[PDB]
Parts: structure tokens; sequence; C-alpha cells
DNA sequence: AGGGGGGAAATCCCCCCT
DNA sequence: AGGGGGGATTTCCCCCCT
């Protein structure tokens, strides 16, 4: 089939995420509309023939890291997953996970890079171990407000990753008794009786893949290590 | 631009992930090459016209959960995040996150669902939390047995000894003659340093498939599409 | 807000076994 | 693979102080 039917082409324009491809020079060959608007372009085709340096977004300050990641995918043939935290022309900070894989020509030779970004909230981090543990006994599956202060959010964040009170008190510059007060305030807001129950309720309400706004402070583009 | 160029079509066939779409009845309209192979169809066109019940895969045992999630997307218009744990015709257990969104038509009416799955059995992104801590100033060859890998996985996700013992069906004393051996071959002096070191060796990406023993298809969350 | 006392319970990590 | 003993050190969660 040298052609896609028109309904399949509608899938092309509707797939989720922020994605496209670049050639061996990391100059854009195609970007979808989602990525175009995220990077500040009403017409996603204006990305074509631009590099990451030439885009009207604060992400251009990280263009070198993107290209370094692209060169690694191109030379090694391995695919990678990148954590990205940046401010965007819409005025807010966003965290993404960008998958990067070799883009191959009609005969298998590498001709560039394919990127695919997902918003962090469409990904799973701590909910993975939360549910692997639940496979002992039997649970049930049925899907279904609350406001936290800046420090309440940071403490919850560190709790869900298993950081102990001695660790949390050191990294936040406060007393261990101060942390206990925040665990109590969090235990109250979630309607939890114990700390272990607080962890459970918070993971069920999505906090396992939430980075609190107060920690979207510095631009970052790191390749997360995998074992091939 | 009512036509894609042929190189834009090459991107369509190579886009990463396991994805495709289904109509209002959850009958497969399209499935990409990666998904067809994951399910057991060497040629993905064979997916078309089938439902989740009719796939040559043990995942067909959860087809009703799939269609339930499908109907929820059709009903609400939300995007839905599903955790999936299943055995597949390649003889292995896998852990995927499938994202499901409405599939719309020319006038915007919902005509089915789009699924998009990513394998994280060996590409888990746990290290995200560690990277956020370091960048914000809130932080400071190996061969493992199957049982050691389990304990390490549970430590990396912050589980406590009582929790790890209950999960693994052994005593805490045994979950110590394991943390001890992990502390050794990682060269860590404290359980804290073992977590940090292992995270930097990339073990946050691993899900020990010895812990993948029951099929699971559960909705983790959903959200509005702006 | 940030910091604290105190006591039951749990952890951490040394040592010991089949 | 699966178990402990024991003791220094911390959680844990109820009170409480500026
Ligand atoms: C936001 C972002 C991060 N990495 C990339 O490679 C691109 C193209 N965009
Ligand atoms: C493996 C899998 C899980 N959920 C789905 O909806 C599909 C189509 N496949």
């Amino acid at each position: 089939p040298n052609h896609l039917t028109l309904e399949q082409i509608s899938l092309f324009k509707q797939l989720p995420g922020y994605w496209g491809c670049k050639d061996l020079n990391s100059v854009f060959v195609y970007a979808n509309q989602a990525y175009g608007e995220l990077i500040g372009l009403k017409r996603a085709e204006d990305c074509i023939g631009r590099t990451d340096f030439e885009m009207p977004s604060p992400t251009a300050a990280c263009a070198a890291e993107f290209q370094q990641q692209d060169r690694y995918v191109i030379e090694t043939g391995h695919s990678v997953k990148v954590l990205d935290i940046h401010p965007y022309p819409d005025g807010h900070w966003h965290a993404h996970i960008f998958t990067k894989t070799p883009w191959r020509d009609s005969q298998g030779k590498i001709q560039g890079t394919i990127f695919f970004g997902q918003d962090l909230t469409d990904t799973a981090i701590l909910e993975v171990g939360h549910w692997v543990c639940r496979a002992t006994g039997l649970s049930t599956s049925t899907t279904f407000t609350l406001k936290l202060t800046a420090r309440e959010s940071e403490v919850l964040f560190l709790l869900l990753y298993g950081k102990k009170p001695q660790h949390i008190a050191r990294v936040m510059g406060i007393s261990i008794k101060t942390v206990e007060g925040y665990e109590a305030k969090l235990r109250s807001k979630f309607g939890a009786l114990s700390k272990d129950q607080l962890i459970d309720l918070a993971l069920d309400r999505g906090f396992g893949s939430v980075i609190p706004k107060t920690l979207l402070r510095k631009q970052l583009s790191v390749v997360l290590s995998d074992h091939t």
C-alpha cells in the first residue's frame, strides 16, 4: 500500500503527544500541530527546515542538549527517553518525557531522529510499583477537590518517593518536627489515618506522576538510563 | 496539504509505540506494525475487523476491560491512562501504559478511540523524581539474583520492610539477608546510599518480570482534553 | 506558620544459623 | 532460596510551645 486511506490519515493528524522528525543535522522535517503550538507556532509546518535553536520558545536555550541527544541516537542506533522541564511560550512550565528513536530510510540506514513527547501527566512513575505490590491478594478496578500549599506539595512529593523524615528535614532546611507537622496536615487533607494510608490515597489520586509547580524552576533535559 | 509526502508516510509507519484506533464498537480500524507483532499478528492489517476478543494473545482475557475503558472515552471525551500487565505471544510478561483518547471525524463527532501504548518493562521512568531533586537542590558489572532484583525494585519505590515482606511472602529477616547482599555488590554503606547508587546505575528503569504474575488492566487517571 | 516531648513501634545493620 | 538476636537509632503520632 503506497497510500494511506483518508481515515488512516486522520489518525496521523490525531495521534496524541508532541512529535515529529529531524534529519542527520537535527533540522526539522515534520512536526505535528500539537508540537507546533507547544513551541509557539500557529502553523506547525513553519517548523520544517528549522533547528531547535531557531524556535520562538525558551526551549531554544537547551537546543544544544537536544542535538547532543539526537547525535547519540543517530550514532548508537539505541533509542532513549528524555525528561524535559522547560518554560513555554504559553507562559507556563511543562514537564515532558521525549522518546527519541532512529528514523530509518527505505533500506534501513539511519537518516535522522524521531521524537515523541508525552505530557508527564499521561505517564506513570510511582503508580507502577504501587500496582505491582497490589498483585498480592485481590483489588478492584473502578475509576472515579483538594488544595495543597507549596511546602505541603514538596513534602508529599518526597514522601511518595520513599524519602524518610531525616532526609526530608535536611533537604528542606527545616526541623524534623516541622516535617511531622506537614505529614499531619497532609494526613488530614487526604482523610488518612496513618502515613502508610496517606501514601495509598495520594497515589490513587495521581500524585505519583505529579511534579509540584514549586519544583518546575530550572530547565532540564536529561536522558534517563535504561539497560538497553 | 491534503496529501502527506511519502517521507511523512515513513514517519507514520515508524512512529514509536503500540498504537491504532477502533470504531464505536471497539472493532480495530488500524493498528501499527509494532502493535500487530506484540499481539501475534506478523502483518498488522490482520487486526482490522477484529475485536480485542479475537486477537491471538492471552490479552484477550481482559478484552472486556479494554472495551469498558473504550466506552468511557467515547462517553466522556476524556483521555484515559491505563496500566496494563499481561503475558504476550512472545512468551513474556510486559507492562505497558496505554493512553486512550477520542477518535473524531470531520465534524468533530466521536467515532471511536485512539490507543497509544508504551512499554516500560525495561524503560521505567522512576529516576524522574531523583532528577527533579538534584536539579532543585533537594538531594545529596553487576549481576543480581531474581529475588534480589525484587527487593531492589521495592526499595527504589520507597516500600518499607514490613511492606516488602508482606508483598514477597517472606519474613523481614529474609528481607535483610537480601538488602545486605545488595549493599555488598553495589558497594553501598547504607540502605540510603544503595538506593541512590542503584538509581544512578539505571535500575529505576527495570521492572522485574518475576513480579508480573497476574493480568491487570486498570485505569490510573483521566483528564480533560483542552 | 516553625519547633518540640515522649513513648510504643519500627527501622537499620552488626552478628548468628539451615 | 529461607530463617534470627539484639541493640543503637528513627519513625510514628498523639499531645504541646512560640
Ligand atoms: C521540547 C523538546 C525537547 N527535546 C527535543 O528534541 C525537542 C524537539 N523538543
Ligand atoms: C494490549 C492492549 C490493551 N488495551 C487495549 O485497548 C488494547 C487494544 N491492547
